[PDB]
């Protein structure tokens, strides 16, 4: 029960929502630095843009040298419990993370299922199987500092900005989740047919240098 | 009714296919020699969804036809299917929408025979090539999806296929879903299988 308790503790997620160095083929995905900074100077967090699947909120957004970076917090008790039960029936999760890391079923299931970040119009951030913008790898962890530290691009100045924010009671969060296991299950088949999902995910991890660090990323 | 029985058919093995590994070798003589089997999800004994009612060794391999009958499993699938964007898009032109059949076709596109033949598993993709799973509401229609089968092959199968054992849940199926996302070359394999058995998305519910 104590272990199950830790499992459903808050989960932080960080990663780039846009990479200023990546030029998308699709115009609708354009997101220039000047545009980001203009609107920049809490948004809800959901599953694949489904309004009935809100699992938490965004705690920080920082426009940095290489793109727009954000840090969210998965808090929904219902969502986390669903994820906990599913994680116990995953062969991938059973195999665990890279050596030094402590096994963390919930974090690992999230890292595998929703490895991408998606910003939509700012209005909301979605956790998805893989983002349409490149370099949008989602990094999960129990500590905000730890998550921010998985990204080699961020400097101490960058993290200070991010920290000031997440360290600074959201309108989005009782439990905002209005879906269920069946909903997540239905969405999982959609994720199985996204073309070049893994190649894109591997390209993303290498781009943001998470490969040079130890993390729960499964790609 | 979405929760009515769903039939599934396909080859459990293709005799002209030399498996990458050496433990997946299943020659014709061994098959015909040994030649109901429970049908489960990804070989999990707590996930029995029905049974295999027919098996026939044909020219190109071992073909089977099973039936998904578990009310619990079918209901779980029905609820998930209503929340799938892929399923909402429906099938190709002729075929009519069938959410449950489409979810199954998308999630468990492969067949897997495992022995110590003791059971057939519906899986995201089979380890043996050419094991594409074809789902439909009528077993005749299912077999007609495979060009390699002759009328004589069908006659033999027809005669064979012509309380809830599921002890799992949506959570278990969801856990299995994340594993499927990391099977390497999954879509290419399914496409290769589809090619090998002559089935097209244009005449079935296959999603790959």
């Amino acid at each position: 029960d104590e272990q199950q308790s830790q499992a459903v503790a808050p989960v932080y997620v960080g990663g780039f929502l846009a990479r200023y160095d990546q030029s998308p083929d699709e115009a609708e995905l354009l997101l220039p630095r000047d545009v980001v900074e203009h609107w920049l100077h809490a948004l809800p967090l959901n599953i694949n843009h489904d309004d009935t699947a809100v699992v938490g909120h965004v705690a920080a957004m920082q426009s940095v040298r290489d793109g727009l970076f954000c840090l969210g917090c998965v808090t929904s008790p219902r969502f986390l419990e669903i994820v906990r039960r599913a994680s116990e029936k995953s062969e991938l999760v059973s195999r665990g993370p890279v050596s030094p890391l402590q096994p963390d079923k919930v974090v690992e299931f999230l890292s595998g299922s929703y490895a991408g970040l998606s910003l939509s119009s700012f209005k909301q951030v979605a956790l998805c199987s893989v983002g349409r913008r490149r370099g949008t790898l989602a990094v999960y962890g129990r500590d905000p500092e730890w998550v921010t530290q998985r990204f080699p691009d961020l400097t101490a100045a960058d993290r200070d900005g991010l920290r000031a924010q997440w360290q600074r009671s959201t309108a989005v969060d009782g439990d905002p989740f209005r879906s269920d296991s069946y909903g997540l299950l239905g969405n999982s088949v959609d994720a199985l047919y996204i073309r070049e999902r893994l190649p894109k995910l591997r390209y993303d991890k290498q781009l943001v240098g998470v490969t040079e660090r130890e993390s729960y990323v499964k790609a």
